[PDB]
């Protein structure tokens, strides 16, 4: 049993509700908030912006340190840093920017780093500004993840055709 509420479950182990992610972590505190993060953790907008900005600029502080010391992230690829008010630790994970031309069949290579935590609250990776189809990122998450993910649309009209459309 966990603190998740409101949930639509997709399947066994993924949930779906309609959400402000940075909401839904301040109110569940859950122990891996995910991140829709960049190469050069430069939180700027999205729901990175949003999470950055909710954290009192923290994580961006944080985030200019990890990558003074270890150069940036892979597309496809994650981190693990402080979930500072938001959660216990940030999953801060590159999907492919469909706006930069990122080949999207890294998709899944992203959604497997969900796979190294039990629980995680999450955005669908790839969606929003990243420029990819959100239900195409749905469907990956579902055949991807194995872990149990609970996944904030911020978007209600979103919501609905996913939820909608989903096979
Ligand atoms: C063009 C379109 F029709 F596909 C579209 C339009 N508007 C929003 C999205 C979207 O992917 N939203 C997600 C992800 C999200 C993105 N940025 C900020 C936040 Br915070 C959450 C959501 O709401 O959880 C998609």
């Amino acid at each position: 049993v966990n603190s998740f509420s409101g949930y639509l479950k997709l399947t066994d182990n993924v949930y779906i509700k309609n959400a402000d992610i940075v909401e839904e972590a301040k109110k569940v505190k859950p122990t891996v908030v995910v991140n829709a993060a960049n190469v050069y953790l430069k939180h700027g907008g999205g729901v990175a912006g949003a999470l950055n900005k909710a954290t009192n600029n923290a994580m961006q502080v944080e985030s200019d340190d990890y990558i003074a010391t270890n150069g940036p992230l892979k597309v496809g690829g994650s981190c693990v840093l402080s979930g500072h008010n938001l959660a216990k630790h940030c999953l801060h994970v590159v999907g492919p920017n469909v706006n930069k031309g990122e080949d999207i069949q890294l998709l899944k290579s992203a959604y497997e780093n969900f796979n190294q935590h039990e629980v995680l609250l999450a955005p669908l990776l790839s969606a929003g500004i990243f420029g990819a189809d959100p239900i195409h990122s749905l469907r990956v998450c579902v055949d991807t993840v194995r872990t149990n993910v609970y996944l904030a649309v911020f978007d209600k009209n979103l919501y609905d055709k996913l939820v909608s459309s989903f096979l």
